[PDB]
């Protein structure tokens, strides 16, 4: 069950050496690196710092990422290699993942992708949030931007209106079922090749359209099986959704049968149920 030192690993910085900086965060600088583990191993990790003259809640808000990432431990979930608290920049230090953002990997990629390979992106996307869902976790945040993708093609959940389903929209109902939605709509985000999930339609008309039954159309090439996942994941009646172990069980089943994958749809415009 999902509930700062009591989860992360305070890392000697002895440790951790800077090799490359990335860009600006949103609490300070980002980059990657090396680690030095105990047992001498060394592995690259991102690296993460919060901003010289940072403020009390700008510090409590940077570090609450690692006391959630540090409760979970799975190949789909980042893993938290440690934090660096007690010398300043203080620092988060997280698996190295050589390809970036899901959206903006496949976005490079367009069309150059076998099915099984998507369908195995989306198996290891779908196990991490099984886990989430067991541990009682809300993501809240599942879109493909927050996919994270290493040198082997593995995608895993991080960051710790369109990808909201319509009763969180409507009332902030929150529940494992609103991150199947969700999950719809990476689905959607995956098999597009990361266009954006409703274009630049006005917010909304976004939530309009869904409420009147209106979904994202079937990507180019979509598999049947596939598109009717996300209509399954997009159900009006969250109790209608699959739960994440049974999304999981259906992806394992399209991989153990890849001539499952061969009936395509029939099927930028929504289309009605």
């Amino acid at each position: 069950t999902f509930v700062v030192h009591e989860f992360a690993k305070e890392l000697d910085a002895t440790n951790i050496s800077i090799d490359k900086v990335v860009g600006a965060g949103e609490f300070g600088e980002v980059c990657s690196g090396r680690l030095k583990l105990p047992s001498k191993k060394e592995i690259s990790v991102a690296i993460k710092t919060l901003k010289v003259g940072y403020t009390e809640k700008q510090r409590r808000d940077f570090l609450g990422e690692a006391s959630i990432m540090g409760q979970f431990d799975h190949p789909n979930i980042i893993r938290l290699e440690g934090v660096v608290t007690k010398s300043k920049p203080v620092m988060i230090v997280t698996e190295y993942m050589e390809n970036g953002s899901l959206d903006s990997f496949l976005r490079k990629h367009d069309a150059q992708f076998t099915v099984i390979q998507l369908v195995g992106m989306l198996r290891g996307i779908a196990s991490g949030m099984k886990y989430l869902s067991d541990m009682g976790y809300v993501h809240r945040d599942l879109a493909a931007r927050n996919i994270l993708i290493n040198s082997n093609l593995v995608c895993k959940v991080s960051d710790f209106i369109r990808w909201t389903s319509p009763e969180a929209i409507a009332y902030r109902k929150f529940t494992s079922a609103s991150d199947v939605w969700s999950y719809g709509i990476v689905l959607w985000e995956v098999m597009s090749y990361g266009e954006r999930p409703y274009w630049e339609m006005s917010n909304q008309d976004v939530i309009k359209a869904v409420d009147e039954g209106y979904r994202l159309p079937p990507p180019m090439d979509c598999p049947a099986a596939l598109y009717q996942l996300m209509l399954d994941c997009w159900q009006k009646d969250r109790n209608n959704r699959p739960k994440f172990e049974q999304i999981v069980s259906i992806l394992d089943k399209l991989i153990r049968n890849p001539g499952s994958l061969k009936i395509i749809t029939s099927a930028s415009n929504l289309l009605l149920d």
